């Protein structure tokens, strides 16, 4: 392949076609020598936010269609399937998140194991939130106990609106209405994101630039830690189901893991990872709008390692209850937000269930920002290629609808 | 017929059919058994909210499913009558609430003659909140003057979706689409009410558990009242006018009944009393969706008899305008909210008009929750007869519409 | 002319189809009346906001309205017309609007030299706002760094409004049934306004009666400003382009201008404005709602002549650089809000551009109602003839979609 390589036979063609790609990677290498270029800081942090306000720009761009995708997708998703077809593609989504979330928390162990307001309110805020009170408020509110704090209501909304798809498939006939109201405001949604995808460059750039303006050694066993699951071990998976080539796969979601390195927001970058698996991917949107809302708010692979590590790290300064951490870690991937620094937020509970005290997440805190960029593209990883797995299991129930 | 009761005949057929409506009278048995056997309290009020939190989810499932449901009843309820056919539904439904709640006056003031911030700006308000002056604020805020308080304009929603439907029964073919949207939507929300109905149960026996966890002869005043005008006086103005038996029809929406002695919430209880109605009182879906939200918020007949029992039990014991107390506890009632303790909270109204002090709500507060719960009963059973009353008076209208 | 009025012909027609157009006329002769009459005032502010209440009702319905006015307008107006088509009549509007706010810009500054947080921070608030992280939450909220706002992001909902119509537009088919939608959603809501309509001189009257309960040579300067502006130069504008007469259009708008001197809000006044141009002047429905919305926050000509009066005003007092007045005046035109008192919030912008104090505001605030009231006018005037301009300019594009 070495020798394959120096032919140097149509380089034109690439840079035509990935041209918007190979822009985002530019952003990257522009946006780590601008930011360093600028780190001698005499600016206070208020000039800092008037730096990365070109990225503070598609954030809001971002965070405005996940509201009116995730709504959409489901109830659509929901009522393209059956009442037992739904409880099938269902079950294989539960089984590979579980599978996904256990089999990267005992990677986290073995690699820190190798390398050197109440907790029951954080559960019952969850439970609060599952269930929302006013839709309406759902949509820009969440529920967290002193009472409604700022910021919609991702996993309400995903609850609500599978029900609701699952209730208009029910109804058949009637339902058809909404269902096709629906399926239209989904599509009007995604050609909104494909003009989003041309101002993301610029976004990104400023994105990590503005934020580059014992513990060094657990950076690394965590970035280590992340590499060994995400390189490694999921593709593996992938190629034992499908039968395909994963790496392939992967470069056709490499503009949705360039805007998780930027973003660090799994509910921010789903617009983009729709775009990335229904059009370079081919994958179906019957099953997109299925696995990748769902995965977004629950399938943490990249933060159940980090909940792992981070707790053992604690554990080794301070100097059987293993087997806790390895459930709480798991508990706490699941509830924990697809939203930027959540993974220090939720790691209150897997500390608590030790003995740990909550006081020594500060001394994390610090390098957080550059694992949370890392960690996040291992949860975007986990939805894009779970989407992949689901429809090579489910292409007998795919089939079916196709018949009409 | 206590002779042919002796007959023990086809009690399996009765357990089979009305297993869940039995479960919530198990449930009310067992809430109140549970509730006073944990009732010596060595749990701090943080340990009240965690024991009674099976119910608190119950209302947020229901709270939920209020805003959907009264939006996409009205607008297709008066799009589906003509302008006239509407006016005169109207006027027999405004003939029956001013009735019911003059006569429930009239035999609360009785009863207790036989037995021993401005009062301006809650006007203003209730006409400010009749015209909200944003729809999406209005869904999950309303207007209370200091500015906007917490907790849906049901008013408000009921107000412009009123409107609305008309202006859509104006616009025929154009306005079809609309219509059509909104009839799916009531459909999946009453769908959903269904799924609903069996947390009931669960969350009824913590929702009156935790709630347990001379006013003593005042608490049998208004008990004994409400027992005489909702089982003795508006099951015989049923019989005047239908010509039915009353307590088989009161039988259908004991499931709406039973659920009002649990969140003290006509607005809550609502989606519930729907189910009861449309389904085994086999009432019309035209009228249920005229009548049901429009009495909820004003037909408050239980409201109306406890407004002028505390009224002149604070009279008794402070030491012609009599008049005016069946005015403005007739006025309040209109205007009190569908929610808990909403009872006390505009009783500031009826002691100002006849000089009596405000600061003696204090001594009623303590006991208010027990009589709250009975009072929304009277207020969900007003409205239920209320549909089956204008239902029978309105067949010749619906027969009408049936052509096609 | 003046022999020919002597006739006294026809004067019972004139009072029997402009009944309402007359009652709003003596709405405002009444309006001042009763409130300079009621001038000595021993009552409080408090008993200020019950007397204008009648007003304010007005203000709650009018608010109501403009939410589903604006969206439903221009995802029609962009999806009625074509990408090419849609631009050129942008293009027609652009050119308008920044000529008709620089020609009064001009026009400001030569008769204020005949007769005698961070500024940065207002600048990214506007491109915050118009890009919105959440849709629900701009439909009731605006954003204001200290951070979300009280108030309606009325240039958000314009600008996804706009991209949702085209994107609409492009999906032809599927995008139809959501554009039907939003079609009988606007005639919906303009069913309402004609409602709100015979409400309006009954506001009017107490909405002016409540405000009148060297800056008076100022105070003329201005009206005689607006006067040369809008009775002058903007009616011979359309004499120019469309050859009919300006004053029998003023004339069709007139409920629309008489409601601007009350209300002081141009987004308020729109839903009239809609109501004005769509009946009387008989302008297309595909015109009215793509340049009625857009010029209501953008179209402000009565507040870029009072932002350069007012500035050299300041000048005046405190004894090239009038280049960047006509600038910033324009900018600031541009960007400040359709609603009252929002020309002298923008005003910190236009005197810290050439080194004058904001504190000289103060100064001006006392006045500033009265001429808020003309200003609105201006900036209605503005639209209504801007619409009419468009469509004598587009009737070759408006013939193309008449083929069907
Ligand atoms: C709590 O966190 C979740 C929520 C969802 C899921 C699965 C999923 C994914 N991915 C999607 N899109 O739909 C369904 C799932 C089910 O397991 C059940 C499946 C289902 C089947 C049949 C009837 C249903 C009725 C209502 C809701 C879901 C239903 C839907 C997994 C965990
Ligand atoms: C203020 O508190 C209320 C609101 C509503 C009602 C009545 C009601 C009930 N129940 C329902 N569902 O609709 C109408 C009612 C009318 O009296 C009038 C009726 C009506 C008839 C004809 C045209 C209308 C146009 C707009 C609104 C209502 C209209 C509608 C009574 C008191
Ligand atoms: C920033 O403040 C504004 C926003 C809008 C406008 C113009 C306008 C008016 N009046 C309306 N109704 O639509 C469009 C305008 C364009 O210039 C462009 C035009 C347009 C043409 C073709 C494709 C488009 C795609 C998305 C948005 C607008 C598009 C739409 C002017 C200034
Ligand atoms: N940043 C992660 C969540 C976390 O903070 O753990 C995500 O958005 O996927
Ligand atoms: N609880 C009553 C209202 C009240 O408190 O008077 C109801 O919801 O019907
Ligand atoms: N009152 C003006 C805006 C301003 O205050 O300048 C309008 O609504 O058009
Ligand atoms: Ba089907
Ligand atoms: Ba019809
Ligand atoms: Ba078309
Ligand atoms: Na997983
Ligand atoms: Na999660
Ligand atoms: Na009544
Ligand atoms: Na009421
Ligand atoms: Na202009
Ligand atoms: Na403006």
């Amino acid at each position: 392949k070495k020798v394959q390589n120096i032919t140097k036979e149509d380089v034109k063609s690439f840079l035509r076609r990935n041209a918007l790609l190979l822009l985002t990677v530019l952003a990257v290498i522009l946006g780590v020598v601008l930011g360093f270029l600028l780190r001698p800081y005499p600016l206070s942090p208020r000039e800092v936010k008037y730096f990365a306000f070109p990225g503070e720009l598609l954030m809001r761009m971002l965070k405005m269609l996940i509201l009116p995708l995730i709504v959409s997708s489901l109830i659509t998703g929901l009522a393209s399937l059956d009442a037992k077809a739904s409880g099938r593609l269902g079950m294989r989504a539960v089984v590979y998140y579980m599978s996904t979330t256990i089999i990267a928390v005992v990677l986290g162990i073995i690699l820190v194991l190798i390398i050197h307001k109440e907790v029951l309110d954080c559960f019952l805020d969850l439970a609060r939130n599952i269930f929302p009170s006013n839709l309406v408020s759902a949509a820009f509110r969440s529920y967290s106990t002193t009472q409604e704090v700022e910021g919609m209501n991702i996993l309400g909304l995903v609850v609500f609106s599978m029900v609701f798809g699952f209730a208009l498939g029910k109804m058949g006939e009637q339902g058809q209405l909404l269902v096709d109201f629906f399926n239209s405001l989904n599509e009007a949604t995604m050609k909104l994101v494909a003009i989003i995808m041309w101002y993301a460059p610029l976004g990104i750039l400023f994105l990590i630039a503005g934020k580059i303006v014992q513990l060094g050694m657990y950076m690394v066993t965590v970035i280590v830690g992340l590499v060994i699951h995400g390189l490694i071990v999921l593709p593996l998976i992938y190629f034992l189901i499908t039968r395909k080539n994963p790496f392939v796969f992967i470069a056709g979601i490499l503009q949705a893991l360039i805007t998780a390195l930027g973003t660090s927001s799994s509910s921010a970058t789903l617009p983009i990872t729709f775009k990335c698996l229904e059009e370079n991917n081919g994958v179906d949107k019957r099953i997109t709008r299925f696995v990748l809302p769902v995965g977004a708010t629950i399938n943490m692979d990249g933060t159940a390692l980090y909940q792992a590590v981070a707790a053992i790290f604690i554990a080794q300064v301070n100097n059987g209850q293993i087997i806790t951490i390895s459930i709480t870690a798991t508990a706490a991937s699941i509830g924990a937000a697809g939203i930027p620094q959540a993974g220090l937020v939720t790691m209150v509970i897997v500390l608590t269930a030790v003995g740990l005290p909550t006081d020594d997440i500060t001394l994390i805190i610090a390098v957080d920002w550059l694992l949370d960029r890392f960690r996040t593209m291992v949860n975007v990883l986990g939805d894009a290629l779970g989407a992949g797995i689901v429809e090579h299991l489910s292409r007998k129930e795919l089939e079916k609808q196709d018949a009409e």
